[PDB]
């Protein structure tokens, strides 16, 4: 029903605070927008898969297991013979959050071969990343199959900017994300991202919903002409890591469910998704069908 | 008067027991053959550097400054602009130990305008690992330096035999091995190398002097045909991770300071030094020259 593309990795989190050079340990978790996406979108009750690439190892494995624990379709995830799962260092505490990626992985090493168009195809929504398009083949694979589908299935994009992904190919990265917008129907953004990417001439519009995050105060949607600010639920935060694929989960869900798109009653679902996932720890902090259902804004969608 | 030259990199190293699929935690520390014996040869109070390679990064950072703390000297050690600092996941515990290393990194990246020969201008002895052997340009790099340098200094090899990183090029992995053998002064292994290399047609033997490790039991030193065997001290081992290249640093600096090559004073020197690394835990165990003194198989050499 609804099918994720892009990477799949290991997140070695930073147990105590600091620069990366001094953590002396590190948590492994599950990790990658798209598969972080997935997992959201199948604990809303949705069936959901991820097509990508891991490494024919034991974080290979591991990804493939914790995502068979949420109920992601995994048939769609190739392990590659030669590159290594996809592994990054992160520090997501303190005033300047930091991370470590290493790019010559699996994830980066998608071919035609590799995709498993029955499931692409099978999917109303597909779902693609933009750390992905950072490293080729993966790019062009990743662009081949959006262009490919495009108007059998909606098109889910979220910019999710990673400007240390495209250090010395800036340029590239314009016309890649440009091209990616221009291919969405539905495309997510944080204000800053929706900022940087303008004053470069860039537009940040999906065809059929624009999602603007404005962090903790709270999303915006643009429906064609229509905009509409959504202040955040009040919650006491515990971890606010989840928030935005959960959002993203959320709001690809609302649109599945909801026939018209009601931006009121879609708004409302992805801001208590959302708040609500702030209750729980990591990169996977989507709230469980089951525990929204208590909620009208949630009986709504689900 | 010591130098080393190959792999320095990140140990991700599982703080507890099970397959790298399960382990939750990773401790960081220091690692890299070549790297820990530069350590070794410091603490014994010689002057040492370490010719390597590491990205630009925070675990780049890292490790330049870890073995700064160590006195070791880091003037040869370049950034890479575009690959990152080595790293390897780790399982040392169980009687299956593992690891998943990655390859597509700046140890592996080095070339020719990498080499500060002045640092090789002053060394009387250059160490360095087959396992930076496993990928060019590094390969081809690290074999012409020492094939320039042979004849100038004494060159010491450890085999630190690693098949899984020469998977579908052992013919080749044979090859280099045996010509960095050929191109030694000083040759280490392990019985179980020496076995393996023999079986596959090469003689395991430096020109001027072999140290054949028997695991616990001990070792063997080897000068033409005269050979000394080596019985381990009686300890009570609380980690042995860092006792091989504790030997090996042991070994270097007795054959640097003993004026000829009187086995007994070295088997006993290595042996001692061997030992008393077993008491101290992590891949950087060599004990220091202060906490030497107070032996006379030391006091001689040191
Ligand atoms: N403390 C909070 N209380 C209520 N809702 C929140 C809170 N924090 C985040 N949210 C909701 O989740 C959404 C996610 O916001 P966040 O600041 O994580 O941006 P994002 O879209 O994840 O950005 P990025 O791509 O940089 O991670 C917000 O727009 C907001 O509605
Ligand atoms: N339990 C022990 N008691 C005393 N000495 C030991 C013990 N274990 C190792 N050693 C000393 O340390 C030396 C290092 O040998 P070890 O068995 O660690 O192999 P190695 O040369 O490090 O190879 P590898 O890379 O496979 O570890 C030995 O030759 C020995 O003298």
């Amino acid at each position: 029903l609804i099918a994720s593309i892009g990477e799949l990795l290991i997140d070695l989190i930073s147990v105590e605070e600091g620069d990366l050079k001094d953590v002396r340990l590190f948590e492994k978790h599950p990790g990658g927008a798209p598969a972080n996406v997935a997992v959201g979108v199948s604990r809303l009750g949705v069936k959901s898969s991820l097509i990508s690439k891991v490494g024919n190892d034991p974080f290979g494995e591991y990804l493939i297991e914790e995502l068979s624990k949420e109920n992601v379709d995994t048939r769609g995830i190739v392990k590659d013979e030669k590159k290594h799962t996809g592994i990054v260092f992160v520090q997501l505490k303190g005033a300047s959050p930091s991370f470590l990626l290493y790019d010559d992985v699996a994830y980066f090493n998608m071919t035609l071969n590799d995709i498993n168009w029955d499931i692409v195809e099978e999917a109303k929504i597909v779902n693609f990343g933009s750390v992905i398009l950072a490293r080729n083949p993966s790019r062009e694979t990743v662009m081949k199959v959006i262009k490919k589908i495009k108007g059998s299935s909606l098109i889910a994009f979220d910019v999710n900017l990673r400007l240390d992904l495209w250090r010395g190919q800036e340029e590239e990265m314009i016309k890649v994300l440009e091209e990616s917008i221009k291919l969405a129907d539905i495309v997510k953004a944080s204000e800053e991202e929706v900022l940087y990417l303008e004053n470069q001439g860039v537009e940040v519009k999906g065809s059929m919903l624009t999602a603007i995050t404005l962090g903790p105060k709270g999303f915006r949607l643009i429906k064609n002409e229509t905009v509409v600010d959504v202040p955040s639920y009040n919650v006491n935060p515990l971890d606010t890591t989840g928030a935005g694929d959960a959002f993203m989960a959320a709001l690809l869900v609302g649109i599945l469910k909801l026939k018209g798109l009601d931006l009121l009653k879609l708004g409302k679902f992805a801001n208590l998704v959302a708040a609500l996932s702030t209750q729980k720890r990591g990169a996977w902090s989507t709230p469980r069908k089951d525990e929204l259902l208590k909620y009208k804004e949630a009986r709504e969608v689900l």
